[PDB]
């Protein structure tokens, strides 16, 4: 479990910053909406690893929700095609993604989904299909991420270099586009080290959400409510 962990107890999380008031703070009032945590490894995947392990896990046992979901990513090579993406190029990637949406569907457990996600290979896997389908999502729709985000950003750069490769930290550009690109509604709790509130946002503003992640050190870790 060296990738994403075993659920633990929330307040188990003081001891990653010890004799820290404000952290000690937030995390106290974190403790009063939420019971649990997964923790996730540190290396520049960790949204992607987070989002895909905790938004499947939520599937488990859906029979309408799997069955609406696989319809959606059966259509996701039309999305990388129609960005300039190659399928002899996505097909792997695709193929472990699949994968992993079938499992839910016919094995059903938590311990199966855990496993594949700890596999390095088909972890990996996972997590640079979700990245192709981000920066997909946000080529084929570049007017509106300039109208809504940024009118100076320069998009295409933007993919190539903090979204397609492995390691590359997110911001929240890749968290609505990936939110979007999958249908999946996502609240993050932000946990940082100044006097302020504990505060969050929901990726769509409308939406009940089926993950809650936490993010804090530049590290997004997976909550339970």
């Amino acid at each position: 479990f060296n990738l994403i962990s075993e659920k633990c107890d929330i307040l188990s999380i003081l001891r990653d910053h010890p004799e820290n008031r404000i952290y000690r703070r937030k995390i106290e009032e974190l403790s009063k909406r939420f019971t649990a945590i997964r923790k996730t490894k540190g290396d520049r995947n960790c949204f992607y690893r987070a989002l895909g392990y905790s938004y499947l896990e939520s599937l488990l046992g859906k029979s309408r929700e799997i069955f609406k979901f696989k319809e959606r990513v059966l259509q996701t090579p039309n999305d990388l095609l129609a960005a300039g993406f190659e399928e002899h190029k996505f097909r792997n990637f695709f193929n472990a993604f699949y994968s992993v949406v079938e499992l839910v569907e016919k094995d059903g457990s938590v311990s199966s989904l855990l496993k594949v996600f700890n596999d390095q290979s088909a972890s990996d896997h996972i997590v640079q299909f979700l990245r192709l389908l981000t920066s997909a999502f946000i080529r084929n729709r570049a007017d509106f991420f300039r109208h809504f985000i940024d009118e100076e950003m320069d998009i295409k750069d933007f993919c190539t270099h903090e979204v397609e490769p492995m390691a590359t930290e997110c911001d929240h550009i890749q968290i609505t586009a990936l939110s979007q690109a999958l249908s999946i509604a996502l609240q993050v709790e932000y946990v940082d080290e100044m006097d302020t509130a504990l505060n969050h946002h929901v990726f769509p503003e409308a939406a009940t959400p089926s993950v809650y992640l936490l993010y804090k050190t530049s590290h997004y870790n997976i909550l339970y409510a």
